[PDB]
């Protein structure tokens, strides 16, 4: 019978930005796709399509190429003057949710203006602002990791519906997708970030597994551990399965050499380590 | 300096489903992509590699298709016996969620056994389950919807950085992705989402648009009017913009009917229909 | 030590064209992806930079949009008028390859200006130009389709290597991916394509499959068959598998019901089958 | 008015494959995607469905893992090895074609057993059998790259539809897609291919650019030149356009600064450059 508008946000997304630092011959770049979405009174935009509170999207992708021109220490810095100019800017406009991917270049050889893409991982990083709260969420992905031992699984429960045979050597595949919460606004963003992606390579490298659970609380804790900045990381893996092939059938055995690597179903593997004592369910988690 | 674990769930993801119905010679086909993953104490398995408590996401696995032998009148129905058996059957799981996709197929002229694939959208089921508490979100995307005409935009507020020309007539294309949340098991799951399916298009078709924030917010008055078994729907609608190609240079105009489609960067629309007084925050939308 | 510059050709790759016809009130949509690409004496070009004879992509791209206004019957007929464009507006300018694909709307409820997208297929169509000479090959993509019975696969060899058992009885789901080639451009396009659409579709359901080879071979020969204008069909078929799962560890039986369909790998049966006398090798196929 | 089956072929495509190497505590990983395709008189298994002659599809699967079972030097020989098992051990095959993309890993820290993807390329090769004749084409695919100066492009003709202005100043981005055919299979595939990317990439970016068509000669030129083995390299370049952002609106400059990269649609460039006097027509082309 009687609607409300609950919660909303709007915004230009994916404006993929490439800024070139040239004042010297020695070119930089930074590769970027930036998305931008306001919250705030959007009350009569929605329910009378009046559009007076309306900061068109397309304006929001301006902003940010207008920003760039400036440059940026690095990505987060970029998506902090993004969010404050759109919440001080705008009385209406009360916070958002300013987002990147940051994409890696590597010189062609050490050339001072040619390079080639490290697609072997992305950078990402979100900034939430509630009213006088902000919040910066830095993350890693598409980082595909492997061990062709030292991992292992047995001891689980064996139903009905179990055929799973214990093992005590497989591969243990992933695609690392970490996301981890600053307690402050002050970092050296880019140093903590290497820093956390070797400890999640390390401990993934390093840690005899007895199951993906354990390696995950492995590298969210070395994280934890290391960084007092950060008051937790989320952490998504899957377990891309290599299957042992039976090579019975054609007279050989298959002493952990050759596997089928498929694609679906895979395991998925959740989880948040944190530090003892912060919040367990910040907003900026959500939405 | 004290590490501890939080939120965590596990399981298998993306179980390709294929259920043939053929007791008649007028077989029936049920397409689904299955996720499984449980909640509960998993302490031990993560922090010291006990895997006592870890049903292996290779039986939760096997479970979705041994259950699927059985068959099941919707995915919803199908999800639901999973949740029960795996909150039921082990003690140290309290819950989890259960997601699916449900791909549709046509005959071909009719035909008892063949059957093409209808591409047009996708539905999509999950259920989640906290203890007593079980929550049901459905929804459709990958649906997507054009309006030639119909469409405004204007009144909307300018800045330095504003150049967007109002106008009166544009082309309004997005990417129809709802989700919506019932407030009780006892649904007739296929006649509602027909029913929803019908009334997005419908407001989206019918609705002079104003702003697409408007178009959106009567697409979900629409929904949350007519079923009383909907607390609530959220939407996010991609802005595709089409744009209206300047000939001008070359002696010609363009009566609104060249466009130029582009990929990235779009606008993004999203927001919360809710039944007046109904619950602000449930926490299947976190995940 | 002598270097030569062999076949070459250039242009704009993916235009999306989105022309929409609202003479009156009953507004039409044509949706094209259109490539432009030339070729002829681009020797200087490539081997000493100069640009004399390079009509800029960014000008084929125009050049897209700008025919676009007038309208066109079918997208062969708008290739058509591209390639005779291009190969006597520039006399070095020898020939080229022009291609599309053509995306399906449908309208929402029978809305005059309000449409959904049928993404079930994919339209192509090529044209190249060689001197006086001109070929159109077209073609569907995407079609995703399958039998849940209807189909055997038994006497083949056995070797070492064999372990695939035989069956009378399982299922065939491939993507219909076919290219044609007429052997006139006096052709009624949309008719052809639409009744082609259908022969593939029958030959498939009505063929009771021995293999994915037979039922490629008559859904080839249906075609061929039946329209004069074309010469010869293309396809490339993969065999979807849909294992029937082996539920006896779980004290069931299968009936032909439950399956999991795998992404890969998968079988890959392609031909060529062509009007007797007709060309063997023609270029287009080529490019 | 007959019809008649021409060319055909059909086997298993995308086959993954992991073979890793522990004869000793440094473990070594070779990751494979195989396709194996036969080729031969296939007449019956086409027109009549008698499979006598089909040797299954699953078989050619199972030989690609007992194969790899005894390890290979390269991703080209065990392609060899496949070719020569299917055209020696059946009368009715007389060649086929055998493909396969190579994936790349690092170690993390230099360990024994942990590795992680290298996404930024991928190594392809393709084998011909026809008869005696065994032809081989080796490939990089994937690999983006950038110059932010170093590129122009005037000097093309202005015809009536043309309104891209010159420049001595912008950047040059494209996907390298490049393959080579050896015109003899006494190659040292790894050394001959890391010679081929490194020449590829010198080419790109130390050739100041005066078109993409220039570069691309260039590219191409420097592989010949260089290795005797190889008779032609064709290669297929887009030219992803890194839009120059107007700021002037906002009262800003931009000093090749601050750019938009573009999705759709893009310039693609391709040619095929020879070594003089070579065949220009080779059959593994067509595929
Ligand atoms: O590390 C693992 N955790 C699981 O929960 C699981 N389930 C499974 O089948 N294999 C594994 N491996
Ligand atoms: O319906 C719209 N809403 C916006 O917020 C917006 N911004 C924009 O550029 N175009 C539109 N259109
Ligand atoms: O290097 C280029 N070659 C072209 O053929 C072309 N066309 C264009 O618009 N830009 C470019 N650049
Ligand atoms: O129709 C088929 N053709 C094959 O060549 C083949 N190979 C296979 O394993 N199954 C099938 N099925």
């Amino acid at each position: 019978t009687k609607v409300v508008l609950g919660q909303n946000q709007y915004g230009k997304a994916e404006v993929r930005l490439v800024k070139v630092t040239r004042n010297t011959a020695r070119h930089e770049i930074q590769d970027l796709n930036v998305t931008s979405q306001l919250r705030g009174d959007f009350e009569a935009a929605h329910t009378a399509g009046d559009n007076a509170h309306v900061v068109a999207t397309d304006t929001q992708k301006n902003t940010v190429y207008a920003f760039a021109r400036d440059g940026f220490a690095t990505t987060e810095e970029f998506l902090l003057r993004l969010g404050k100019h759109f919440t001080e800017g705008f009385d209406w406009v009360t916070g958002g949710r300013w987002a990147a991917q940051q994409f890696f270049w590597d010189r062609i050889n050490d050339h001072d203006h040619a390079f080639s893409r490290n697609k072997s991982e992305v950078r990402t990083a979100v900034l939430e602002i509630s009213g006088s709260e902000q919040a910066i969420v830095a993350g890693i992905e598409g980082l595909t990791v492997l061990k062709s031992t030292g991992s292992e699984f047995h001891g689980f429960p064996r139903d009905k519906y179990t055929t799973l045979q214990e093992t005590t050597d497989r591969i243990l595949a992933t695609d690392v997708s970490a996301r981890w919460r600053y307690n402050t606004v002050e970092v050296d963003f880019d140093a903590v970030y290497a820093s956390v992606r070797g400890l999640l390579l390390k401990a993934f490298a390093e840690t005899h597994s007895l199951a993906l659970q354990q390696t995950m609380y492995e590298m969210g804790r070395a994280v934890i551990e290391t960084h007092p900045e950060i008051d937790e990381i989320k952490m998504s893996l899957p377990n891309k399965h290599h299957f042992l092939v039976d090579l019975q059938p054609f007279g050989q055995d298959n002493p952990n050499e050759v596997f089928y690597a498929a694609d679906r179903p895979y395991g998925l593997i959740e989880a948040t380590i944190q530090r003892e004592g912060s919040r367990a369910d910040h907003p900026i988690w959500s939405n």
